[PDB]
């Protein structure tokens, strides 16, 4: 029931933010058209023009204003974050009594897990490794800007009409499958996604880049499986565990696996080594290996 004054932001903010904005004349929000939902709001088809096909996330109201100087802020910071394998804010808007909406491109093949897992979609060794180069093509992007995404995941990435992947599910492009898994960025998380989390991300809550390079590995595996559950935690893997080798997995590719979950942080590949290392791997196939699920891994939750 709270009213909220706009008027009450720093003009300075606000003046800052306003290269972010979208006015309400350039873009059309299609509220019969849903995408999807979740604790967080409702994401709707959207048009923005000058066309373009855009996905519209209209966030619950936010009614302090500490609150929303913290979305803009951050409003500011990601509207710079621009990579071909980044999903980009094409902007915001903050209507009346504290509405928000945030603007992001339409990924027409939606998430890259769901992707994968789709029996009638054929990949092959090259397509899927393909994926994992530009995750690590983002990532490598992200990391320079010294920023920890924590939620690396396949379900987190998604991937456009070209099939170009974006990395997915931080800044304001957040709350992605927000009933399935919370944020490794919430303390108290009853669903936290372990089974992507480091060792020592476990263990001391120590979030870094090179925890993301573990999380990095998992995604490569859920690639060359075709989206199974990892591990289909902290006890298990201090047993001297690992994920398996994919059946369709080039060993060299497991290879860099097992180095993006070295027990020791620092001694893990750094993101340019990675993009490095994959893209000579991609650059030997063909396209002539189909990738097909394990019959012990398919319906596994
Ligand atoms: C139940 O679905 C989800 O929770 C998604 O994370 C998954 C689903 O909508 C959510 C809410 N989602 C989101 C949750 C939070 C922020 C952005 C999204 C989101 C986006 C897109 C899509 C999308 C595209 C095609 C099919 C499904 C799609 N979804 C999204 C986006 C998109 O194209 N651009 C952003």
């Amino acid at each position: 029931t709270v009213h909220i004054d706009l008027s009450a932001l720093n003009p300075e903010l606000v003046q800052a933010v306003q290269h972010v904005v979208i006015g309400p004349s350039s873009l059309i929000v299609h509220f019969n058209e849903v995408i999807g939902r979740g604790h967080f709001g409702c994401v709707y088809h959207g048009t923005l023009l000058d066309k373009i096909h855009c996905a519209v996330k209209s966030l619950n109201r936010i009614t302090d204003i500490g609150e929303v100087s913290q979305f803009l802020t951050e409003g500011i910071i990601m509207k710079d974050f621009s990579h071909p394998n980044v999903l980009s804010l094409l902007g915001i808007c903050l209507r009346s009594e504290g509405s928000p909406l945030v603007v992001l491109p339409y990924m027409k093949h939606g998430d890259l897990r769901n992707f994968i897992r789709n029996e009638t979609h054929n990949p092959t060794v090259k397509d899927l490794i393909g994926f994992g180069l530009q995750v690590a093509k983002g990532m490598k992007f992200l990391a320079s800007k010294k920023f920890v995404h924590r939620d690396l995941a396949a379900r987190n990435c998604m991937l456009d009409e070209k099939f170009t992947v974006k990395v997915a599910d931080f800044g304001l492009a957040r709350d992605m499958y927000d009933k399935e898994f919370d944020s490794v960025h919430n303390k108290t998380g009853a669903k936290l996604p372990v089974k992507w989390m480091a060792l020592e991300s476990l263990q001391t809550q120590k979030f870094t880049t090179k925890s993301d390079v573990w999380s990095f590995g998992v995604l490569l595996w859920e690639l060359m499986t075709r989206g199974a559950p990892p591990y289909p935690i902290t006890v298990y893997l201090l047993q001297g565990r690992r994920l398996l080798q994919p059946e369709y997995c080039p060993d060299p590719l497991y290879e860099v696996m097992l180095k993006c979950w070295h027990p020791k942080a620092e001694m893990r590949p750094s993101f340019s080594e990675l993009v490095s290392r994959i893209s000579a791997i991609f650059s030997t196939f063909i396209g002539e290996h189909y990738v097909h699920v394990n019959a012990t891994y398919v319906n596994v939750k």
